[PDB]
């Protein structure tokens, strides 16, 4: 987990509008929703945000709750997990499910490719 | 109201136990619950295989971020999300976070389709 990086996060109580600004400043496709203590609760992309505002929904009710995750303690032999399931983003969490990092497919693909 | 019963495994159980249970009922994944039936996790075939390698525990292997819905819920308020997303198994829970049912993506498609046409 030296391959991991820091994710862009947003608190659950924030507004969808706040989410919009963040992605823009940071120029990212996706952001992670956490609580005050950094526990992962969700994931948002631009499309979700638009559907949310259009529907007048809170951030909590707009985020994706289903996420595939990997433990901080896990060795970098969970590459198969990212590859088999083919997900752009994989969050890294601790034993308490607090967000600590993020693993990207593009980056993973790159490591393999570079290695071969 | 359109849900079906879920296949579960207790939290204290092992990965090998999870493998056996799946064969018996021959399902794609199982849900982890506690002594009082609170939903704690989700397991599917790929998750279990990784579990074996690394010789991990059940709790450390399970996925704790799941999309769920309340039983007092209206289906139409969740159907669009279900159809739009790729999530296969949507657990149904009570206000107490207790697992009482399951709705699959496959079922929603069948009902919806069969409804019309």
């Amino acid at each position: 987990e030296g391959v991991m990086i820091k994710p862009i996060t947003i608190q659950a109580e924030a507004t969808l509008n706040d989410a919009v600004h963040i992605m823009r400043q940071k120029r990212v496709d996706t952001i992670f929703v956490v609580d005050s203590n950094n526990h992962l609760l969700g994931f948002l992309d631009i499309e979700d945000i638009n559907q949310g505002i259009r529907g007048h929904k809170s951030l909590r009710d707009t985020m994706q709750q289903h996420i595939y995750t990997v433990q901080i303690d896990s060795k970098l032999q969970s590459v198969r997990t990212i590859l088999k399931r083919n997900v752009r983003n994989v969050p890294v969490v601790d034993d308490q499910q607090r967000l600590v990092g993020l693993i990207t497919r593009a980056n993973v693909v790159d490591i393999v490719y570079d290695t071969i």
